[PDB]
């Protein structure tokens, strides 16, 4: 009843160009079985959205990667938010929502925007730059560690640690096994920075620890919630901003529309999140036998959701393969959907908005002028190198 496919969605060939195989996965049926890894797959918008919005049936506490925490020990203690179901999920979620709230955004926006303007001005003096190392990485590194309250020393561990986290959701391929092999120094650094005395006053980490006396979390929960922000809070934004610059580089007409109305910056970034889907995949585990798209999935089965495919499903989107900065993007699943929908989305959107605003006001053209190199990760989609010439406005 359910089609079986041999496509490996974690192979380098798939990462290099996922779109034909994602169409094959969508068109095979609402639910497929991936023989390579013994998981169910859903690649259409409708079923991805339905799964994400039924956390009781499709749980997260058995892991949101291939590994089933009921079968294998996780490589690090489980996240108290990502790898938890209601009700254990609810109060940690509420604390991070208040830490990364509108009022926090109001406190950090002016500095985030100044840093974005400064970075674009600096890049314009160089002219020819690498929009990954020099922009998509450099800008979040210039604002997010400071907003966390991290000391300066050791920050070189942050991107390696996040690459490890996101590779570890994948199957036991070389990408994952090599990441785990190299992990010990990065885990050591990150775990130490999660302790209250190592987080500067006023930053996100100190705020998490300050929430430990309300009855929502206890002091022993705060280090792992800081760990959540150091896991998910940087590499995601690197690939989101890199996606937006890559889109503007490939669609000069959309750069020109953005220049003409810089208030499109926030939606131009949201559209880049839909179009590239820097977070490609999440898993769930069934807690019962369940009917989904006419297939009966047994209890205890891993289900793989193709967020990037859902975001390009023509059943849901008009001209899905077009980058359109005035698209109505509401409903895309690039930040997830439902109770686990990205709790950091306001930080992500703030960074993306102020960077695209700086580009809109200061840059007249973005021209690829060197070999583009992709960066391979089991969960994240993005580039290793994006050589561009920036022409000043
Ligand atoms: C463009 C940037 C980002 C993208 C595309 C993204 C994507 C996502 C997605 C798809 C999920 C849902 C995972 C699931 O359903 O299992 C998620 C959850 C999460 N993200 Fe983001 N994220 C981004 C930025 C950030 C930032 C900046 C932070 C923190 C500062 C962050 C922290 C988290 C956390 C803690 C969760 C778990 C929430 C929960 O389980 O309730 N993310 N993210
Ligand atoms: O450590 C955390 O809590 C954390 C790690 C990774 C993510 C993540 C985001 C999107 C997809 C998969 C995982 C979320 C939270
Ligand atoms: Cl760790
Ligand atoms: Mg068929």
């Amino acid at each position: 009843t359910i089609p079986h496919l041999a496509i490996d969605p974690f192979s380098l060939d798939f990462f290099d160009d996922p779109y034909p195989d994602q169409q094959t996965l969508r068109d095979a049926g609402p639910v497929v079985y991936l023989d390579k890894w013994n998981v169910y797959g859903v690649a259409r918008y409708a079923e991805v959205h339905a799964v994400l919005n039924d956390p009781t049936t499709f749980c997260s506490s058995r892991g949101v990667g291939l590994s089933d925490f009921k079968k294998e020990k996780p490589w690090r203690p489980p996240s108290l938010i990502l790898e938890a179901d209601p009700p254990a999920h609810t109060r940690p979620r509420a604390v991070l929502s208040k830490v990364l709230s509108p009022a926090t955004m109001k406190t950090i926006r002016d500095g985030f925007a100044a840093a974005a303007d400064a970075k674009v001005d600096e890049l314009l003096q160089r002219g020819c730059i690498d929009a990954i190392a020099d922009l998509a990485e450099a800008y979040p590194l210039s604002v997010f560690p400071d907003a966390m309250g991290l000391k300066q020393e050791g920050r070189e561990h942050l991107l390696p640690y996040a690459g490890l986290v996101f590779n570890a959701f994948g199957p036991p391929n070389e990408l994952r096994q090599t990441a785990i092999e190299r992990s010990a120094p990065h885990q050591a650094y990150v775990n130490e920075q999660c302790q209250r005395p190592n987080l500067a006053p006023g930053g996100f980490g100190a705020c998490i620890h300050a929430f430990t006396d309300t009855g929502e979390i206890t002091p022993d929960e705060a280090p792992l919630l800081v760990r959540s922000l150091l896991s998910a809070g940087l590499d995601t934004t690197v690939n989101g901003i890199g996606a937006a610059v890559y889109c503007l580089a490939r669609f000069p007409g959309e750069l020109q529309r953005l220049r003409s109305d810089p208030t499109l910056a926030r939606n131009a970034f949201e559209e880049a999140v839909r179009f590239e889907s820097p977070v490609q995949t999440v898993f769930r585990t069934t807690t019962r036998e369940v009917e989904l798209g006419g297939a009966v999935i047994g209890e205890g089965e891993k289900v793989l959701m193709f967020l990037g495919s859902a975001n390009r499903d023509p059943r849901r989107w008009s001209d899905p393969d077009l980058y359109d900065i005035t698209r109505k993007t509401s409903g895309h699943v690039g930040f997830g959907s439902g109770v686990h929908m990205c709790v950091g989305q306001l930080v992500a959107r703030l960074e993306g908005e102020v960077m695209l605003s700086a580009l809109a006001r200061k840059v007249a053209a973005i021209d690829i002028d060197g070999p583009v190199k992709r960066r391979f990760n089991n969960t994240l989609r993005g580039l290793e190198s994006l050589p561009v010439k920036l022409t000043p406005a």
